[PDB]
């Protein structure tokens, strides 16, 4: 059973569904012995592009601050811990055993428009340097173009290793609550991806 270490962050920090998955998310954590990472700091780059590239850095803050972790969890802060799911561990979701895998990451087919959503990945503590990689590419193209970092890890960083990834079914692990309405009820992560601030607000009333 792995050291596990769940990292988000969200600019800006006061958006009310972001504090409201990010205590789901570190109640969580405490649950089941994770450590959890939540970027505090304020960003030098506020753009889009800048602010989704993040997670590459913020990796690295908990990376620092976690030394020990082997592998590292990204979860967007529009995605929350299934209430009904929450005494479950991840690895009862997922199998972590094969020492060869640098990345867990998901699809959302057939509904959605890329071939992975990296709102929920797994990275292994010797991807670490990858991920440095994926953020220094921030501001080049095509790299810096939507759907970025996302399209970076599998159009960049996928064809360099080969046989070291893996893209699973995302029905309990990154179930988005649009596309996949039936699974949402016995999914661990649900992601409220493409919808808008208020919208979010307004979900996670209701949770
Ligand atoms: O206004 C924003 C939008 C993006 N993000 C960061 O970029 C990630 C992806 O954003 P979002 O979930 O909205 O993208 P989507 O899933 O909707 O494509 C989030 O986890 C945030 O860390 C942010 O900090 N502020
Ligand atoms: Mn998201």
């Amino acid at each position: 059973t792995p050291c596990i270490t769940i990292l988000s962050g969200h600019f800006p920090k006061e958006t009310i569904y972001a504090r409201k998955t990010k205590e789901l998310v570190e109640e969580y954590c405490s649950i089941h012995g994770y450590n959890f990472y939540y970027e505090e700091s304020e960003p030098l780059e506020t753009e889009e592009h800048a602010l989704h590239f993040r997670r590459s850095w913020i990796i690295q803050q908990a990376a620092e601050k976690f030394p020990s972790t082997e592998w590292f969890l990204w979860l967007d802060s529009d995605v929350y811990v299934n209430p009904k799911n929450k005494n479950k561990p991840i690895t009862s979701f997922i199998d972590l055993s094969d020492p060869n895998i640098l990345y867990h990451t998901f699809h959302e087919a057939p509904w959605g428009s890329y071939p992975i959503n990296t709102g929920v990945k797994f990275v292994h503590k010797d991807a670490l340097e990858i991920e440095k990689i994926v953020w220094s590419l921030r501001n080049e193209a095509p790299w810096n173009t939507f759907p970025y970092e996302q399209k970076t890890v599998y159009e960049y960083v996928f064809p360099r290793i080969p046989g070291r990834y893996i893209v699973h079914d995302p029905y309990t692990l990154n179930c988005i609550v649009k596309a996949y309405p039936e699974h949402v009820k016995d999914a661990l992560f649900v992601h409220m991806c493409g919808t808008s601030r208020a919208e979010r607000d307004e979900h996670m009333e209701m949770v």
